């Protein structure tokens, strides 16, 4: 099984780019990070900042989750993210994904000792 921080790693973080210059990115990235095996993961953002930038939102502004929770941070300053969500031409197991590049605060919920991201909550 994957820890819930390997998995945010794995889902959410793409720190080699520093943003999407292509529409095909998400068709791209959604495959190789293995998340349309058996179905498409409708949507799914990847950041484009160090490792570390991103774990560091965990200790910025803590603000309620989706959910209620308590254990969720925004990042004080925009990120380079992109957004990847199915399309309407998406079916397994030939995903389709619509690419948009954009700079915004980004919403994590953290966990853990180290205290590090294992959700993505969102983007300002």
């Amino acid at each position: 099984k994957e820890t819930a921080a390997a998995k945010f790693e794995r889902q959410h973080m793409d720190s080699s780019t520093s943003a999407a210059s292509s529409s095909n990115y998400c068709n791209q990235m959604m495959k190789s990070r293995n998340l349309t095996k058996d179905r498409c993961k409708p949507v799914n953002t990847f950041v484009h900042e160090s490792l570390a930038d991103v774990q560091a939102v965990c200790s910025q502004k803590n603000v309620a989750c989706k959910n209620g929770q308590t254990n969720c941070y925004q990042s004080y300053s925009t990120m380079s993210i992109t957004d990847c969500r199915e399309t309407g031409s998406s079916k397994y197991p030939n995903c389709a994904y619509k690419t948009t590049q954009a700079n915004k605060h980004i919403i994590v919920a953290c966990e853990g000792n180290p205290y590090v991201p294992v959700h993505a909550d969102a983007s300002v």
